[PDB]
């Protein structure tokens, strides 16, 4: 495919959800994505892929082999959220 939009399904114990992202932005903004769609700070919300867990922000998502089809699960650690 000549697609320079990618998009990942992001797996939550309690939910699923799909987001937009596209192929050369780093996988902190894929959890830019994520921390938009949820109530927990990046620092906190943890992410694993399909096999390799990427601890790496600074990694390219395309370099990083992410695609299309990406299956990520992440994690949600407790957080204080009052007054929101």
């Amino acid at each position: 495919a000549a697609v320079r939009k990618i998009h990942v399904t992001v797996k939550f114990p309690s939910k699923q959800f799909t987001v937009e992202v596209d192929r050369t932005e780093t996988v902190s903004s894929l959890k830019d994505k994520i921390h938009i769609v949820e109530n927990t700070p990046i620092k906190r919300m943890q992410l694993y892929y399909s096999g390799i867990e990427l601890a790496d922000d600074y990694r390219n998502l395309n370099e990083y082999g992410i695609t299309e089809f990406s299956e990520i699960v992440v994690f949600l650690k407790s957080i204080n959220r009052a007054k929101d």
